[PDB]
């Protein structure tokens, strides 16, 4: 599920260009956003829960982006 989300956001990011030519984003940023809310999380120190851990990197994900 997280993977699918993932898929959507980045696609929906591609096609935000439309509304304005400003917004040019690469994969890069992208992938620099993933690993950011996977890599160098806040919340995600302190759990091991794996439950827990995915709920958290779903929702960060979101915030993060």
């Amino acid at each position: 599920p997280l993977s699918t989300a993932c898929s959507s956001i980045y696609f929906t990011m591609e096609s935000l260009k439309q509304i304005h030519f400003l917004y040019q984003y690469s994969l890069q940023f992208f992938l620099d956003i993933y690993h950011n809310v996977l890599y160098e999380n806040p919340n995600l120190k302190g759990v091991t829960d794996h439950t827990q851990r995915l709920s958290i990197i779903t929702k960060d994900l979101f915030q993060v982006a």
